[PDB]
């Protein structure tokens, strides 16, 4: 067991390691040319930076928000009429309890598409990524969403749970290595009722193992936070983006302990380090030193925080 | 034995059963301090939001003020306004490497007889500081002859500049017998809601403080929750109903670093039995509320984190 403080700056080498997945910070928020996206809205009020926010909503192609999160939008967009009604969302899902009339009627009026979901044992969050995937993976689904006489029965979806149940058994069949992935960024799932938090972040962990052909990011006012798979995962990053948008990192296990067999590129790399939220073991305060990338290698899935400068990222998207 | 969950009308009492509680614990005492216990207002670096009311009375129903860092800049401003509150609100300590820390605002609390002390070490967090030296404060006479005897003309009150607090601490705990420490209740703010890995650190310190500081009783209080530890094999949550209607919301039990199993629950909208429970398989139970007229029973296999959601600007009349 070890951990060493590095120079400011260097360059890794790549001898006695085994790259096993690559990742590119950047591609988290721009969406590779052929690969589905979707930016989801959670219930919670947005403060991104207007710039940014227009950026990332052209950069992916599907929009969703998650119940009350129309309310959210809605309130976002309260300098200029003609940009809100630029703005609509694809989707709107959820009990709906939480949409206030004047929001309800306005969305709708402008013909986004409001499913209702009654069902108490599912997260608003669940019901947006089983929403998302039955929209690119089920030909039926979409038949079912753009059919006439269908949108003013819930669109043919079973109100209590028929979102769960469609998505079950859609995905019965996939196989995950096989179906387009899917670049997932969504705002307003950290920071707010903390057992919120808490469940955004197993969605990261969930979605690796049942629904693999995710790519769940979350965008805050301060942080990136996603999954980075074990065995050995190289970040990369272009120069010039890192000193400009990134501030510290974090190696954070999350819900089970892990080892971290080796780390390269990190102000403070560790090698067979025990890591755990229980022992406190948990590397934060961290930070990228290598160049162009970094090198983590843990004994299983962990969850990365890096640490970003919203007022600086819409120069480089 | 066969995993159940049922979900209970809006209002049930549960009862003694056969069941075994091995802890006991109002919502109230995470914010208002036992009389016979210690206790600190523990302030992180990030910006206060918490309404004035309430902040005036958690002020008071603490002993023990003290800013991590850069929190001191955070407290400064808080205040912007008038001069007589901010001098009534002075914090006993700061303690950090201080870099963050504004020169107008290290003036101001220095002038003004703040204990400020520098700990450079960049491989301990702000908050163990923090908690090592509250712990110092209360259980070390010698710690506290150190900072105040007058003939200790040395630079930092005395304290090594790297690691002084740490190891002070160290020493301390060797001959501490813990099951004869004082209570700490510690209240905490601005450690949830800012950069993750920090919120992640905050969660930490409610596992390590119960495992290797056990005197201390943390809680975090933010703009939508108290945070806190339910210790394993059975806690029973006690609250007034009016107090649980007017203040209290949704609550969750958050097994954030390990997985763990819910033996059984009472009280709750949803309670379960032989559940096991994830944040990696994702079974975790959120958005859950209690049911209970005036408590709630939580038994599980390991120490777990409950978040329960609270109406900030209600809170001020129960305390
Ligand atoms: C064990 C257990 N805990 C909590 C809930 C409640 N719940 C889960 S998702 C949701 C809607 C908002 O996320 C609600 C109310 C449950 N059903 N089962
Ligand atoms: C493995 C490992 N990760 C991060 C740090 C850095 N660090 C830890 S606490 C702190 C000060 C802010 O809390 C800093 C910079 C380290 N030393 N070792």
């Amino acid at each position: 067991e070890e951990c060493i403080e590095n120079p400011e700056r260097i360059k890794i080498g790549t001898d006695l390691i085994n790259i096993r997945n690559k990742m590119n910070l950047k591609e988290l928020i721009h969406p590779n040319e052929d690969e589905n996206s979707t930016l989801l809205i959670l219930n919670q009020k947005i403060d991104i930076p207007r710039p940014l926010f227009y950026k990332i909503w052209k950069l992916h192609d599907l929009k969703v928000c998650a119940d009350g999160a129309a309310n959210r939008l809605y309130d976002y967009l309260d300098d200029d009429e003609t940009l809100r009604i630029k703005y609509l969302p694809n989707y709107i899902i959820g009990d709906l309890d939480s949409l206030s009339e004047k929001v309800y009627k306005y969305y709708r009026k402008n013909k986004v598409t409001i499913i209702k979901q009654t069902t108490q044992y599912s997260t608003d969050f669940t019901k947006c990524v089983n929403l998302i995937s039955l929209h690119f993976n089920s030909p039926e689904f979409r038949s079912l969403i753009s059919n006439k006489d269908n949108l003013q029965s819930n669109h043919g979806i079973e109100l209590e749970k028929g979102i769960h149940t469609l998505y079950n058994t859609m995905t019965e069949s996939l196989v995950f290595s096989k179906v387009t992935p899917i670049s997932l960024l969504a705002l307003g799932g950290i920071g707010g009722r903390f057992d919120q938090t808490v469940h955004s972040i197993t969605q990261l962990y969930t979605l690796s193992e049942n629904a693999s052909y995710f790519k769940l990011c979350y965008m805050t006012p301060t942080d990136l936070i996603f999954l980075i798979k074990k065995n050995g995962t190289l970040i990369e990053y272009d120069p010039q983006f890192r000193n400009t948008c990134i501030g510290n990192c974090g190696l954070l296990p999350i819900g089970e302990a892990t080892l971290v067999k080796e780390t390269r590129g990190l102000k403070w790399d560790v090698k067979n380090w025990p890591t755990s939220v229980v022992t406190g073991r948990v590397s934060s305060s961290n930070r990228f030193v290598g160049d162009n990338c970094c090198f983590i290698d843990t004994k299983d899935d962990i969850i990365l925080n890096v640490e970003i400068f919203v007022d600086k990222l819409i120069d480089f998207l």
